[PDB]
């Protein structure tokens, strides 16, 4: 049940006039490709807090990577789903090198050294890369039942191009006449039903090849293509979602740079 939204007033859509002339911003499979200029945040904002939506932002922080933590952080709280209840869950093998930051009300952060526990504390699992930082909004427009980001390296490659894993002898093994887009590992996530299916499918395909002797050429991230490429996401992020200046620079096609490597 989902009450109805209250009076709202902002521009009338333009049924002849298209969002966006330069980017494709819908699947053929009628999932949204999410990019500047395609959504109006207030409208999605009303929606997602009237169901008052949690979302879980998990990340791992192993070894040195627990210097990339603070940042990470503190730009998750300037930048990530800002006006929802966000539960941070940080999964790393140094509890004490986890930083204090100081978060907005609402907001909860979670030490796990190294789950039933996600079903029962949020709606939606985002699962994303410490070495980054968030430069701009980054919010509710994303959440779905699940959805893939599109790698900054291939967003306008050819199929043949997509780095897949190309050995049948693996069950990460998509051929040159298949393939929709090349989603990077590095951010995905969707309802904690959808995204558990996935982490169980990936993982289970994996310790397969593992007992056939073989490893995907990119691990994780060519299972994860594999998933979406035979499960297809209900929402795509644009490349605005995962970029790298340093290395790719600012494209017109990107409004904003909203998640970024750290350099
Ligand atoms: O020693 C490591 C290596 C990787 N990671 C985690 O695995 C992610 C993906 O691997 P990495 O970022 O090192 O390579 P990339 O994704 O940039 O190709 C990192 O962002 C971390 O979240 C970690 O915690 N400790
Ligand atoms: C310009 O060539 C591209 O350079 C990128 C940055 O080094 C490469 O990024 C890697 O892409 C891999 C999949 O092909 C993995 O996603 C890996 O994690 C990335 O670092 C890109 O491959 C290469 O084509
Ligand atoms: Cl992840
Ligand atoms: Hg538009
Ligand atoms: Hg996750
Ligand atoms: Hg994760
Ligand atoms: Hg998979
Ligand atoms: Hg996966
Ligand atoms: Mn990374």
């Amino acid at each position: 049940f989902m009450v109805s939204l209250p009076r709202m007033v902002y521009p009338q859509p333009k049924v002849l006039t298209p969002c966006r002339k330069d980017v494709l911003v819908v699947t053929p499979w009628l999932a949204p490709i999410v990019w500047e200029g395609t959504f109006n945040i207030d409208i999605l904002n009303e929606q997602f807090r009237l169901q008052n939506t949690t979302i879980g932002l998990t990340v791992f922080a192993i070894k040195k990577y627990v210097a990339f933590l603070k940042l990470f952080l503190e730009t998750a709280e300037k930048h990530f789903m800002v006006g929802h209840r966000v539960h941070y869950y940080v999964f790393t093998d140094q509890p004490a090198a986890v930083p204090r930051v100081t978060l907005g009300t609402g907001r909860q952060l979670s030490v796990l050294e190294v789950e039933r526990r996600f079903l029962s504390e949020v709606d939606y699992l985002v699962c994303v890369d410490v070495d980054m930082e968030f430069r701009d909004h980054v919010g509710v427009e994303i959440l779905t039942p699940l959805f893939g980001t599109l790698h900054p390296s291939f967003y306008g490659s050819s199929r043949e191009a997509f780095t897949y894993e190309r050995r049948p002898q693996s069950q990460a093994y998509i051929p040159k006449d298949e393939g929709d887009f090349y989603y990077m590992g590095a951010f995905f996530g969707g309802s904690v039903q959808e995204v558990q299916r996935l982490t169980r499918a990936c993982h289970q395909a994996m310790m397969v090849d593992q007992a056939n002797g073989i490893e995907a050429v990119w691990h994780d991230e060519s299972h994860l293509n594999k998933y979406l490429l035979r499960h297809k996401p209900t929402k795509v992020l644009s490349p605005e979602y995962l970029w790298d200046q340093q290395l790719l620079g600012w494209p017109a096609v990107l409004r904003k740079l909203r998640f970024t490597a750290v350099p």
